[PDB]
């Protein structure tokens, strides 16, 4: 989608004004914030920033949904607690828009850091439309307009450093008005990380992506679809019909209805493009869906227990997942294996997920992250993770497939 080399640890700041959009979402209880994970990021940029010694220093908010009642409190006040305590500097947080408060505060105190905004000021959305259910309104223009400048109103340089602002638009990565468009380390890391396997990386681009089912699912698969190294573990029933005839025929007959044309389809061109798609043959399955009465076997036999086939990958799924695990190329990994979370039908998977972390270096860089995966990430441990948890789940892959991203977009190289 582009991401060039935008830019990073270029801004040279020094008596500057600096407004970071970061990662400070969390859990909800008293204050006591659970989860530092989001946090500890905003640090190396947060950090050098903070006293890097520009005078500003404004990070932004961004967790919740203030629903039905208004800019309701259920602010950061604890938050702050943890930036007191990491940097042990002093934090004072204010308003995420004005306040006539507002422009007189962050002048007044020299250096500092102010974390300020979220998403209270019904603005840094789009109001929820659809009329009936839940009150107001969507639309919105030039109001929005005078937010924006006010938000730019006390700044200089402004760091995107979240995966927010690469699909959408929202508060913290538009209105911002005034150049200067510097990308904290982490927007930075996914790019190149990322940005690369996109380039013309030798080091093929073997690409693992397991579990059937698509959205976007399909649209998954389409621009994971199109890239370098020809090698993407796919599991998918259809293929396996697509592929053959037989497995599908007695196992059942239908996958997903437009998955399978397009199935075939992007299947082909990508043996054009590159070449090899490595699917299963041998599978296991249990009578229902869930994690109970199971049996496993390699190919041919399904259909009343079923209607799509097995569901976890088994012990030739994990070989082949394996096998193609060990072999160089860049490892993308999405979603589950398959189900990973019901234990009996998630074993194998684990299995694919070690050596590619491990091989990271070995073998080499692996780039995973989403939310299922994720889950598969911390489950079985990241440890050493050597490559990309790409946060955002959703958004990276959308990202990751190569549109435009919007925030992203606002990024160019410093200037
Ligand atoms: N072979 C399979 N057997 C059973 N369930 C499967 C199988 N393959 C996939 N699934 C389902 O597909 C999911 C795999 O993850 P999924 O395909 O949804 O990843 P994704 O689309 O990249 O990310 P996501 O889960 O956030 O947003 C599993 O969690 C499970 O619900
Ligand atoms: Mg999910």
């Amino acid at each position: 989608s582009l991401s060039s080399k935008l830019s990073v640890q270029d801004l040279d700041l020094k008596d500057k004004r600096v407004f970071i959009r970061v990662d400070f979402n969390v859990p909800l209880d008293g204050k006591k914030i659970t989860s530092n994970q989001r946090i500890v990021a905003a640090l190396p940029t947060i950090k050098y920033v903070l006293e890097h010694h520009p005078r500003y220093v404004v990070l932004a908010s961004h967790l919740g949904r203030p629903n039905g009642e208004r800019n309701e409190k259920y602010s950061l006040a604890p938050v702050a607690k943890e930036l007191q305590s990491l940097l042990g500097k002093d934090v004072t947080f204010l308003n995420d828009c004005v306040g006539p408060e507002v422009e007189a505060a962050v002048k007044a105190s020299a250096p500092g850091s102010v974390i300020l905004l979220e998403n209270l000021r019904y603005h840094i959305e789009e109001e929820g439309s659809r009329k009936v259910d839940g009150q107001k309104v969507k639309a919105s223009k030039e109001d929005v307009q005078k937010f924006r400048h006010e938000l730019s109103s006390l700044a200089d340089v402004y760091i995107n450093d979240a995966f927010g602002t690469a699909h959408r638009a929202h508060s913290s990565m538009v209105g911002f008005d005034l150049p200067q468009r510097a990308a904290g380390f982490l927007l930075e890391k996914e790019l190149k990380y990322f940005g690369k396997a996109l380039e013309n990386p030798t080091r093929p681009f073997l690409a693992i992506l397991g579990g059937a089912k698509v959205a976007d699912k399909i649209q998954l698969i389409d621009n994971l679809l199109d890239k370098v190294d020809s090698i993407i573990i796919g599991g998918g029933m259809a293929f396996t019909f697509k592929k053959v005839l037989e497995n599908t025929e007695i196992g059942d007959s239908i996958f997903d209805k437009a998955v399978g044309p397009e199935i075939a389809k992007l299947m082909e061109k990508a043996k054009a493009k590159g070449v090899e798609v490595v699917l299963p043959v041998d599978f296991i399955i249990a009578d229902a869906f869930s994690a109970s009465a199971n049996t496993k076997t390699v190919t041919d036999k399904e259909g009343i227990p079923a209607g799509w086939q097995g569901l976890d990958n088994g012990p030739e799924s994990r070989k082949l997942f394996a096998a193609t695990v060990a072999k160089a190329t860049v490892i993308l990994w999405n979603g589950p294996p398959g189900v990973f979370e019901f234990e009996k039908f998630a074993a194998g998977t684990k299995a694919l997920l070690d050596e590619v972390v491990k091989s990271s270096a070995a073998g080499n860089t692996v780039i995973i992250g989403g939310g299922d995966t994720a889950t598969v990430a911390k489950k079985y441990g990241v440890t050493d993770k050597i490559s990309h948890v790409s946060t955002g789940g959703g958004a990276s892959l959308e990202l990751l497939e190569g549109k435009e991203l919007p925030g992203v977009a606002f990024l160019s190289e410093k200037k």
